[PDB]
């Protein structure tokens, strides 16, 4: 299929089955990245991305479009076909879906023996009844994994947002895939891979969760964008605006207490010399920390804080909106938003490739395409004839092709 | 050194330098999997997390403990023998740090011209001078991505919890140092990866950026954990406790709309049969749908729902607590949470390795290590002398070994 050779993953050929985002995503960061990505979507119905009015023209880019009911006597049996030719497979589904309806990962070895197959779904490919064939989106997970009552403010559990579980679960599809596939460099022989979103978010909510499973107590939410353990950590406000900040270090906390009219706590029995962190709750003098923190803050412009946490080391940053970040010299210099053509000829704005591979950096040579673009292609690629693929489109097994 | 082979990674070398989530998440990964992989720490200081009382030892296990002054006289000496024998360095720092100190590509290049580096920073290896060296945490990359502005109640921003932007980031590396390390299969050429934590989640902030990109309005923030845009969509209350649902799809919509009273809607202009979404600022029914919903929810218990929402093919879950995951049947059948044994023979209890690969299934064979606990077993490996570590030690380049 003709596309520019670029990038660290030219001449992979991945194919993903899904929709939305967890799936697409771990598909469509091969393509990216220079591999030649095959994007599935059903006969009858298309991707429901496709309702969204800009983010698929990001989201679906550098992709090459399929419409095969690829569950259908022969488009099925042009999926398997395909298949011979393709290093990855993503499908994500209701868990075993795929094995349910008869295309196991034993019936796409004898297809292809090398073949790496990534699996995702909300509770995995086995477990009980009651929730192993489970519909899952990215609020689903959160709720599932203790990830959504890990996030709001103390009274009000809310999920992280946009989207957040779904982009983790499509990023750890890339990642398994891959490394799944330098497996099958080394043996010859293919691997299957059962990512489950609630066990992916499971993990990326363990920084205190491991307190609890281990003797401890689990943490409270943060109150009002504040960390919830850890003093001078979070959401602060100067005298015009919002800036975050990390009091993290031996010398940043000293130099900090100094600032703020605590320079006597220093190198009493609760904050020895060596502090790097203080803890808000263990440490009797942590709400005075905080109401010295907020006092000084409050008198400085965000200007004045970031020039002398610069001086210190201490990270910081201003809380920016949307609207600020086009204009934002780091952002210019680095050109962290560009503009690509659309398939239609318009103008698209929004993130350049991340990330920035020096040798071999990856570029935006297609935008998205339409539904079943490429099926007639793609088809004919895989060999299959002129005729025979008009035989396909009549029994509605390929679709659109417009 | 002294390992069992497993993984799909298996006898693959990694080498990370860095502190606490971002660099440290991206290393240990590799190590999940069955790589070799080698945490270097400073000589006089040791890694921040190790503060933290449980995490630690899920976030450091498998790992090779190493203490070297990767950057004075023979220190230096040493890990750039070490880079010899490497597949991949991941290394986290305020910029080209590296490269400041005399540690550029070119001289990583002249040791191993195939080593894979991923560098990984707040801003970037490059940029402007206002930015391109500033210290970053999680935080910080929220809070200048826009991710952070996206997240928590209409009135109140605050970060996305506990510490997402270091996980996408150190996910990231991963990902894109595997993608490398299949390149340099193909060509037996090196690359070097600008990984910046704000371009990182810019990308995984775009859903409704997007829209302001092109002509859009962009998305206010949540209200109590309900989609900024789509109707059904979020946290919801039940007769006994919170749920998620998304309302998603052509039959959920209609047969949804049956149930809380609102059948008269469907087939209507704004309501047209095919509708698989429903916007609640564009619908002037938006708010009715809202109200219908929560009403009908109020009614029925959280168990009630689950089984009517299984009928129609609608995501959702009971939103759990911490203490809710141990015994959850889904988690007990798949073996998502596990124990181990700590270096110092203690029980350790947490997540299992995650995703599940079929052939070749992570394990964990190793908690987490002491302070240079392998420091001079590595460096025996790489030829030095019993005396010459002993020098290394005296002189401060080489620490702990305790
Ligand atoms: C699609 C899905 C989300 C549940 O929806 P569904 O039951 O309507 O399934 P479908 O894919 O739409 O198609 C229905 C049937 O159609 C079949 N089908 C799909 N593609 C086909 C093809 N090419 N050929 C033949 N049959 C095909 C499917 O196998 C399936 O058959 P089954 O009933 O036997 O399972 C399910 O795939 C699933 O749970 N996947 C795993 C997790 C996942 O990736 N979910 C998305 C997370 S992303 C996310 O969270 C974004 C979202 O929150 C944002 N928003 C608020 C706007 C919605
Ligand atoms: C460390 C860092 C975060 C800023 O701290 P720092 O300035 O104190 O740097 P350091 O690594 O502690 O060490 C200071 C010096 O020590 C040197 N050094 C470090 N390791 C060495 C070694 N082995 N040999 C010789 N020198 C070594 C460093 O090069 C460095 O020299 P420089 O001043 O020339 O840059 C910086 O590495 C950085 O911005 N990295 C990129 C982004 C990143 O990974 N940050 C972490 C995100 S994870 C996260 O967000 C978790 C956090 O939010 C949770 N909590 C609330 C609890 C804190």
């Amino acid at each position: 299929l003709p596309m520019p050779k670029f990038g660290p993953l030219a001449g992979l050929r991945v194919v993903f089955s899904g929709i939305e985002i967890a799936g697409p995503f771990a598909g469509q960061m091969f393509a990216e990245w220079g591999a030649e990505v095959i994007w599935i979507e059903n006969v009858a119905w298309a991707d429901t991305i496709r309702v969204q009015p800009n983010y698929p023209q990001l989201s679906r880019r550098n992709l090459h479009a399929l419409s095969l009911n690829i569950f259908k006597d022969e488009g099925r049996e042009a999926f398997l076909k395909l298949m011979e030719t393709t290093d990855i497979f993503i499908e994500a589904s209701k868990g075993p879906a795929f094995a349910r309806r008869g295309i196991t990962d034993e019936v796409l070895w004898q297809h292809n023996p090398k073949l790496v197959i990534a699996h995702l779904s909300g509770f995995g490919q086995y477990g009980t009844e009651e929730y192993t064939n489970l519909p899952a989106y990215n609020t689903i997970a959160q709720a599932f994994s203790g990830y959504l009552i890990q996030n709001g403010d103390v009274d009000q559990p809310m999920p992280a947002f946009p989207y957040t579980a779904a982009y983790f679960s499509g990023l750890t599809a890339t990642t398994a895939a891959l490394a799944a596939l330098h497996k099958v460099r080394e043996t010859g022989k293919g691997e299957s891979i059962d990512i489950a979103m609630y066990e992916v978010m499971l993990r990326m909510g363990q920084y205190f969760m491991m307190d609890y499973f281990n003797g401890g107590e689990m943490c409270p939410r943060m109150s009002k964008g504040k960390d919830p353990y850890y003093a001078g950590c979070g959401l602060y406000k100067c005298a015009d605006g919002y800036i975050v900040m990390e009091l993290v270090g031996i010398t940043q906390i000293e130099e900090c207490f100094k600032d703020i009219g605590l320079a006597h706590l220093l190198g009493t029995p609760e904050i020895p010399e060596g502090t790097q962190l203080i803890h808000r709750i263990e440490c009797p003098y942590g709400p005075l920390v905080e109401e010295k923190l907020d006092a000084w803050l409050a008198t400085h412009t965000i200007a004045e804080v970031k020039e002398r946490f610069a001086e210190l080391n201490i990270a910081c940053a201003k809380v920016l909106t949307v609207p600020e970040l086009e204009s934002n010299p780091q952002y210019v210099a680095r050109e962290s938003i560009t503009q690509w053509q659309t398939m239609d000829g318009r103008t698209c704005k929004g993130p350049n490739i991340m990330p920035k591979f020096k040798n071999n950096p990856g570029q935006i040579w297609r935008g998205m395409p339409s539904h079943g673009m490429d099926t007639a292609a793609i088809l004919k690629n895989i060999g299959y004839s002129e005729n025979d693929i008009q035989e396909l489109v009549s029994k509605g097994l390929a679709k659109v092709e417009d």
